[PDB]
RNA sequence: CGCGGCCCGAGGCGGCGGGGGCGACGGGCGGAACUUAAGCAUAUCAGUACGCCCCGGAGGAGAAACCAACCGGGAUUCCCCGUAGCGGCGAGCGACGCGGGAGGAGCCCGCCCCGAAGGCGCGCUGUGGGGCGCACCGCCGCGAGGGGGCCCGAGGGCCCCGCCCGAGAGGGUGCAAGCCCCGUACGGCGGGCGGCGAGUAGCGCUGCUUGAGCGUGCAGCGCGAAGGGAGGCGCGGCCCUUCCAAGGCUAAAUACGCCCCGGGACCGAUAGCGGACCAAGUAGCGCGAGCGAACGGUGAAAAGGACGCCCUGCGGCCGCUCAAAAGACCUGAACCCGGCCGGCCGCCGGCCCGCCGGCCCCGUCUCGAAACACGGACCGAGGAGCCACGCGCCGCGGCGAGCCCGAGGGAGCCCCCGCGGCGGAGCGAGCGCGAGACGCCCCGGGCCCGCCAUGCCCCUGCGGGCGUGCGCGGGCCGAGCCGCGGCGCGUGGGCCCGAAAGGCGGUGAUCUAUGCCCGGCGAGGGCGAGGCCGGGCGAAAGCCUGGUGGAGGCCCGCCGCGGUGCUGACGCGCAGAUCGCUCGUCGGAGCCGGGCAUGGGGGCGAAAGACUCAUCGAACCGCCUGGUAGCUGGUUGCCUCCGAAAUGUCUCCCAGGACAGCCGCCGCCCCGCAGUUGCGGCCCGUAGAGCGCUGGCCGGCGGGAGCGGGG
RNA sequence: CCGCAGAGGCCCCGGGGGCGAAGGCGGCGCGCAGGCCCCGCCGGACCGGCCUCUGGUGCAGAUCUCGGCAGCAGUAGCCGCUACUCCGCGCCCCGGAGGACUGAGGGGGAGACGGGUUCCGCGGCGCCUGCAUCUGGCCGCGGGUGACUCGGGCCUAAGCGGCGGGUGAAGACCGGGAAGGGGCGUGCCCGCCCGUCGAACGGGGAGCCGGCGGAGACUCCGGCAGGCGCGGCCCCCGCGGAGACGCCCGCCCCCCGGCGACGCGCACGGGGACCGCGGCGGGCGGCGCCCCGGCCCGCGAACGCCCCGCAGCCCCCGGACGCCUUGCGCGGAGAGGGGGGCCCGGGGGCGGACCCCGCGCGUCCCCGGCCGCCCCUGAAAAGCCGGGGGGCGCCGGCCGCGCGCCGUACCGACCGCAGCAGGACUCCGGGGUCAGCAGCCUCUAGCGCGGGAGCGAACGCGGCUCAGGGAAGUCGGCAAGCCGGCUCCGUAACCUCGGGAAAAGGAGUGGCUCUGACGGCCGGGUCAGAACUGGAACGGACGCGGGGAUCCCGACUGUUUACUAGAAACACAGCGUCGCGAGGGCCGCACCCGGCGCUGGCGCGACGUGAUUUCUGCCCAGUGCCACGACCGUCACCGUGAAGCGAUCCGCCGAAGCCCUGGUAAACGGCGGGAGUAACUAUGACUCUCUUAAGGUAGCCAAAUGCCUCGUCGGGCAAUUUCCGACGUGCAUGAAUGGACCAACGAGGAUCCCACUGUCCCGAGCCGCGCCUCCGCGAGCCUCCAGCCUCGGGAACGGGCGAGGGCCGGCCAGCGGGGCAAGAAGACCCUUUUGAGCUUGACUCCAGCCCGGGCCUGUGGGGCGGGGGCCGCCGCCGCCCCGCUCACCCGGUCGCGCGGGGACCCGCCCGGGCGGGGAGUUCG
């Protein structure tokens, strides 16, 4: 047989995303000395749509400390965030929402975003449209707290990373039915060249294991173990059970 | 927080080096497959092709941590000579020592002693010096000797008579030249003590490699030392014989293309190099890597064509130069053709010559070809069992218990000298033992040697002698060595041409597929969604009606973009995919241009195994490669003498082979033969015949002990 | 033995030769033959008998190689693109006259790419210009491309390269962690880190008119302007307004900004150019009759100054149910009103330059303010400018100079072997008819293209008409025909309520003469009505749906086998499942390193089904997958114990895996037989029996799926193997390998009805081109030889052979019975110890991944188990756990005021497991 489609993705080529006319990578304020002791206050300065990402994005500006002028920053923006509002970051962040804060300081039952896995990383947890992380408990003794991800797990982080209150915006995005094949192409023109997409069972068995045969049919099962090569995990990789079960 | 030394680093300046090129030879790495094994996977091809790196006129190797087992040799290289071994123990593969030659050459550093005596801006983290005690090339030149007659366009021709010679090699000149010219032969000049190399040697595990076999050489990882290494079977112990690794240098004898010189039983213009021609790796072909032709000749001398006459010009005639037009050119065949002149159907035979008689188209495979089996329009030229090595047998020559142009050396292609080797004794796994008795020749017996087994005797004793018994090879008064020729087989492209494939290194996204960036484009109509305004009804909620508005992968339709049907035209085309009508779509998942990206078992794919420059169920270019073929086609003069088989056994054998049979040639010897009848002895169970045996099968008539049916 | 080429010898005064060698042509003789010899003619310088030696040594064939050449044959052919004629002069060149065409998406006028001199003048016909040629893109000889303002040179896009270094046997490939530059002017100050690479369409400082040559012009000349620099002379450090703002011009550094700079769309408004109508002036044509009715011309740039400029945005007074668009929209966060400011690719006046006058619909281009749309939001940089703070100081006017390098002719003359009906990007776009940039005719401009004449057979190609009938033709209504514009009337079942729908189906339409309606302080077209009148005619050419009733498949728009398949195949929205929380998942990759990822579960990746409606049954025995399930048995190296001279051998120890215990079907898949039985018969609600992991549920059916089979019954027909409705123990239907149903849609498959017709009964007549005859030009394929039949025998179907019957010789137009006609070493079938693609529970293996030990690799503490009761020595052996930081690793930061892990991981060596993802090979 030749390379399967799974293959020849990793490589590049035409497989990488369109980044042409993206405003930038969205992060949060890198930590420093100043919000170390206190608080820093910028301005929201405009909000705006990224190319191939759902939720808006707003431009922050900063005083600089570290000589003359401004620093312009780039979040992800929380819903209710507005232009010309002046925002705070520190460990001595109020409890608003457009705020930025240590978890420690944060009492239990609140909802943040862009909350960041290890302490001075700049945000990585909860960052798509719509989404949400809830501080669960704060244990005193080891200086880590425990929040709940949008999946439903849980996780234990250090008391020192830092998170932004509220939910992201642009919620109820995937309530809409897409409805044309022609709004599919649009929404895939913006990311990556991955639609539309062609069953293994309509191929012929030199590129795809799927292919061939008399009738349309998977000839074996489609459960395929964890420690298969390569060119053989197609199907269902290491499933622990099948089907529509129906209960909890 | 400052500044001096040492150490470790940074920027600049000066002077010196490096890099790239070379179809051979040389060194170091990486590393195939075709092919053979009648299949194939270990093996082989091959430590090859090819890729990468690096010198030189040579390179590399080199002065024992060597061979050997001897009444020993003694650094490296090159020539002559020849079997241990490895191996689906198959096919295949394969060294070295001893011996004879060419050439010949030896040494250093570290460690140890002194310590700046040194190459002095460096260097004690070591420069410099030493062992300490006993005892063929090039350049320049000169260079002899014939006339007369005849006849030719010109003689180097014919006849007669001469000369030169350290020169009669050759070339030129109007026809075969020692003496017509240049050259050829004969010249000159220049050039006792101290001290021996550590992440090493070795070992364990793993990979490659070798003839190296319980390891030939190398390497990775782990462990890791003091006297050490080797002696072609491992381990432990004790001896003997030999050498001193883990640092370095070195001439000679040897190999070889381009370029220059010489020679040849070589080719002679479809040959010889692809390339004999004032322009060839040229013209021309391909996006590119690459591919790559054809074309020689007047005559001694260009003397390369006078004059004249016709002609509207184009041209023609007549003649001129020349030995000759040999006139763009030597000679000038065949096929095919025009004129004039003679005939009427091919071949063989007879004849007073058109009558009679006979005659299917060759080559090939085949039981069988005129075949409706294949190849062949015609003509010319080219066109296919050669060569090397190995093995067997035959003939001839020389010498003969011997024989022998090895390499090489003597300045003599042909002369002189010149080792192995083979032969001379076999058998045996091996320790080992070891032949006489007869014979024109041949065959056969009989004895003897070795291997195996036995009986008796005895010294020096699992040792000697004598005898006996089967089988296998050898022997009994040596026949070989070298060379030349032939026949057959094997290994090499291997008589000539012919695959579908496999590998190595390179070149392409002008077409086409997908993506990204920058630009551009879409006549005219139809339908009439949300939102908004007026009027009416209603208790309220709300509803009814007229207008406005201008949504949509909506509809009709032009250019564009496609490609349904006629299964129309064309189908030696306009065209290696076109033309005409008819048809699908036409604001969108639309169409078009340029730039850029993805590369071959890879890419790209709204998926047809589609497309990737007329090439895709694996592109193109060159090379391995004249790849292999038990299979199809072809394989070139005459006469004479002999003359088959299409069967048996085995075979991954059934379209092929080996052994036997049939046949040819070459012989040799001298010993009665026969595909026949007659006479004498013995053997066989077929035709026919038959129903005694083994089976089968119609009835008739008698006896009834016993049994059954029925009266 | 004959012959060929070459070597060593002989050839009696030293072989034969211009008194004529080799070779060629014709003719005798000799030899069984292979061959040899002699004679005549041609030719013009070499040749060879005998002996010994040597070899690239003898041709009819190979779909042989290279060269030449025949018949066929004066044959096939010189059919697209409407067309030429008379005279000078010749069908083709030039001129005049006539007749036509392309028809503004041009056979027009110009560029980009590609070509490379094809361009121009003079001359010419040897080649080419498939006929001719006096012509030419052909041949010869001379010429021809001018830039401060146009393009390139500069910028950056998608990309490409470089980078102390890293890796690999190299070639090479990969790359942020590295003491990485300037200024002013000599001393100080500032500063983390690439590119004068990549766009003759994107960005960009500035050009217009007139004229001149033979071939060049935004380039030359004349005139009039712009931009950017340099040098002299004079030469200034801000005022007005109530405000929006105005008016006369400062630079350098740090920071903050702007311009450059950006989507699509139906409409609405403005400007320009084009177009048309009327008037006045100038010129022309025709005129049988009319004609102030026909045609042509009447021009004004860049740039400078002054006025005007709707909508938009802003200022002042003051304090509201008003203002206003086609649509909207706005107002106490300040409307209307009155009075002002700013921008506006534009217009007017005066200059440039001694300007015929008015009016209007439409077309194209550009601009404007709004509104609508997106799970789509519609480039960047050089360069230029402004503001704040700080530091500095003439900065403008006049007058002079200057502006380097390169492209530049011409062409669809380009690619397809060619002067090939193919392919090949863009710009400008008149009149009439009309909805129209459609079709048809035409002004401007261009131009008669592989040649002509005759004739008017068959037959072909492209067209036309046809009595009566009307699908009877045929596999099949294939082909052709019918319909069609606009206005009015009228439109069913069904439906996802949006459609169906132009459903179906009717009627009207010309010309002329009139009437009314709709604006403005002249104009315009449109809509409606009436009389009259033409062969019972009017969308009079052109352009332009035939319709209806049903079944199957796919929801729909879309895509596909370039060159035989456009579909029911693929895609699709929707639905469902599975994996992953970054120290992760999936993939690339020889190594170093990469992609998703400028990402973070409303995400990313892997699969199946395939809109809506209604549903989606039972089975975990098999195979697969999964257990932070369990360590039962087995299962490595290493380690450790016993024995041994040693090599070694025997035990223990026991990671993953398997085994074991469970879960899982929108995982792969699977889903039964035999008997008896109800008051006629028949059937079987019911009973018995064997048996599975479970025994096919809801539905559906002789279906695109039913062998038997043309199943049985009903409908439709005169008559039906077709079609529709039912029936069902269904060879072998069936539920996301999805079941059933379905409005809209379809160059999809199928049956019937209306209308229509040469499809047919059954053919006839006609038009143009070819054919045919002539002048000019002029090939391919094929070919053992030949070319009349019947029978026989024969490789079993003869042109030839045996026996009979016929036939002078030579040609033409046609034709398709033969020549087993041609085109190709059968692709079907078999064999060969010949392949390749693909599969897997074939056999032998490899990457990759998982798991264990050792090295890398430090510094401390502790627990357990082994060397009647222990106590062990504190040194022996194993396994295990918890710290610290210094190795090692990861993150943040411009190293401006700091983190996370950690002796584990990673890497390397050896060992075990998984492993059609991949490789090689076999398949008597
Ligand atoms: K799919
Ligand atoms: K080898
Ligand atoms: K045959
Ligand atoms: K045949
Ligand atoms: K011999
Ligand atoms: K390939
Ligand atoms: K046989
Ligand atoms: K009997
Ligand atoms: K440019
Ligand atoms: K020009
Ligand atoms: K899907
Ligand atoms: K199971
Ligand atoms: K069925
Ligand atoms: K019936
Ligand atoms: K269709
Ligand atoms: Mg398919
Ligand atoms: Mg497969
Ligand atoms: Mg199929
Ligand atoms: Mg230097
Ligand atoms: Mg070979
Ligand atoms: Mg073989
Ligand atoms: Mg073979
Ligand atoms: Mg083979
Ligand atoms: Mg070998
Ligand atoms: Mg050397
Ligand atoms: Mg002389
Ligand atoms: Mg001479
Ligand atoms: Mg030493
Ligand atoms: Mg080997
Ligand atoms: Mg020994
Ligand atoms: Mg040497
Ligand atoms: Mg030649
Ligand atoms: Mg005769
Ligand atoms: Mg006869
Ligand atoms: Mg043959
Ligand atoms: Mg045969
Ligand atoms: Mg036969
Ligand atoms: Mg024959
Ligand atoms: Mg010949
Ligand atoms: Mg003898
Ligand atoms: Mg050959
Ligand atoms: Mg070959
Ligand atoms: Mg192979
Ligand atoms: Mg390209
Ligand atoms: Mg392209
Ligand atoms: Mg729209
Ligand atoms: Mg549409
Ligand atoms: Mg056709
Ligand atoms: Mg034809
Ligand atoms: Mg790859
Ligand atoms: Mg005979
Ligand atoms: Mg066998
Ligand atoms: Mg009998
Ligand atoms: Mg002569
Ligand atoms: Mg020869
Ligand atoms: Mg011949
Ligand atoms: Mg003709
Ligand atoms: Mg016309
Ligand atoms: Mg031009
Ligand atoms: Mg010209
Ligand atoms: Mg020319
Ligand atoms: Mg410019
Ligand atoms: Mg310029
Ligand atoms: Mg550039
Ligand atoms: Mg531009
Ligand atoms: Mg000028
Ligand atoms: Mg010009
Ligand atoms: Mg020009
Ligand atoms: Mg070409
Ligand atoms: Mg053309
Ligand atoms: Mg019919
Ligand atoms: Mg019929
Ligand atoms: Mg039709
Ligand atoms: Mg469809
Ligand atoms: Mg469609
Ligand atoms: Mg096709
Ligand atoms: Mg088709
Ligand atoms: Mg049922
Ligand atoms: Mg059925
Ligand atoms: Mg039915
Ligand atoms: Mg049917
Ligand atoms: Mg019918
Ligand atoms: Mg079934
Ligand atoms: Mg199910
Ligand atoms: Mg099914
Ligand atoms: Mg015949
Ligand atoms: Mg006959
Ligand atoms: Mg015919
Ligand atoms: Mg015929
Ligand atoms: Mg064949
Ligand atoms: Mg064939
Ligand atoms: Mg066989
Ligand atoms: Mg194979
Ligand atoms: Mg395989
Ligand atoms: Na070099
Ligand atoms: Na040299
Ligand atoms: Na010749
Ligand atoms: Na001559
Ligand atoms: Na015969
Ligand atoms: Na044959
Ligand atoms: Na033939
Ligand atoms: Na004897
Ligand atoms: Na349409
Ligand atoms: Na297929
Ligand atoms: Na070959
Ligand atoms: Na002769
Ligand atoms: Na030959
Ligand atoms: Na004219
Ligand atoms: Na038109
Ligand atoms: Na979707
Ligand atoms: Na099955
Ligand atoms: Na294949």
């Amino acid at each position: 047989g030749r390379r399967i489609r799974v293959q020849r993705k990793g490589a590049g080529s035409v497989f990488r995303a369109h980044v042409a006319r993206r405003l930038g990578a969205a992060k949060l304020r890198a930590n420093d000395f100043a919000e170390r002791t206190g608080s820093v206050r910028g301005v929201v300065k405009a909000i705006l749509h990224d190319r191939g990402r759902g939720a808006p994005l707003a431009r922050v500006q900063f005083p600089n400390m570290r000589g003359e002028g401004r620093v312009n920053e780039l979040f992800i923006a929380p819903e209710g965030m507005y232009t010309g509002q002046e925002v705070f970051s520190g460990n001595k962040a109020t409890l608003h929402i457009g705020n930025i804060l240590p978890v420690g300081n944060i009492p239990e039952g609140t909802y943040v975003c862009n909350v960041e896995e290890k302490p001075m990383d700049r945000g990585c947890l909860a960052r798509a449209s719509g989404t949400y992380c809830l501080v669960v408990a704060h244990n005193m003794e080891t200086n880590k707290t425990r929040i709940r991800l949008p999946s439903g797990q849980k996780k234990l982080i250090s008391s020192k990373a830092r998170a932004m209150i509220g939910l992201v915006a642009g919620g109820g995005r995937t309530d809409k039915p897409l409805l044309k094949a022609g709004n599919a192409y649009h929404k895939y023109k913006a990311k990556r060249n991955c639609w539309p997409v062609v069953r293994g069972v309509a191929m012929n068995p030199v590129d795809h294991p799927h292919g061939g045969g008399n009738h349309q049919h998977i000839g074996v099962s489609s459960c395929v173990p964890r420690n298969a090569v390569p060119g053989q995990k197609v199907g269902l990789i290491a499933a622990r059970r099948t089907g529509c079960s129906g209960g909890k």
